[PDB]
């Protein structure tokens, strides 16, 4: 089959596995569960109307687990980089994340980089304009989501598959 190999990046409680969950079951939890070490989803899917083997890796933003990383970013033709709009911390330290990629990958990825927890604008503390101007800095693909809402996350997903040959 035809793979889609994915690996979620990022710091701490900014919402990969919600962004999984809510795209792959419909599925969110207030209830903060945090990952260990990494996780792992395959699954044999219909994408585009063709049979695809998706293969996710959902790493812990914890500082302790991040040795484990480089060889799970090294199979992933995609890299999804997350913040949470309303931690400054989490945004600017994306750089770390996608840098991780760059020297594993170069430029032979896919990148995302996706500013979570629009729900929560009132505690917005980045704004949408220097999320799409680090992306393009960077030479990476921009999007906002709400895990929470269930905002944006299928075209998360629809659009790094678009970015797939
Ligand atoms: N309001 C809101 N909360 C969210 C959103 N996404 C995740 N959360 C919350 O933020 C917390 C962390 O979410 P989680 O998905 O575990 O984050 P993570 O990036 O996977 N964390 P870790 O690196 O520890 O695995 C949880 O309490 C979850 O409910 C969102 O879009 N909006
Ligand atoms: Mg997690």
């Amino acid at each position: 089959l035809r793979k889609f190999k994915l690996v979620f990046l990022g710091e701490q409680s900014v919402g990969k596995t919600s962004l999984i969950t809510r795209f792959m079951y419909d599925s969110f939890d207030n209830t903060y569960q945090a990952t260990i070490g990494i996780d792992f989803l395959s699954k044999t899917m219909y994408l585009e109307d063709r049979t695809v083997r998706l293969q996710l890796w959902d790493t812990a933003g914890q500082e302790r687990f991040r040795s484990l990383i480089p060889s799970y970013i090294r199979d992933s033709t995609v890299a999804v980089v997350v913040y949470d709009i309303t931690n400054t911390n989490s945004f600017h330290q994306t750089s770390k994340w996608i840098d991780d990629v760059r020297t594993e990958r170069g430029s032979d990825v896919i990148i995302m980089l996706v500013g979570n927890k629009t729900d929560l604008s009132d505690k917005r503390q980045v704004s949408t304009e220097e999320g799409e101007r680090k992306a393009k800095e960077l030479n990476v693909m921009f999007i906002e989501t709400s895990a929470k809402a269930g905002y944006n996350v299928k075209q998360l997903f629809r659009r790094v598959a678009a970015a797939l040959p």
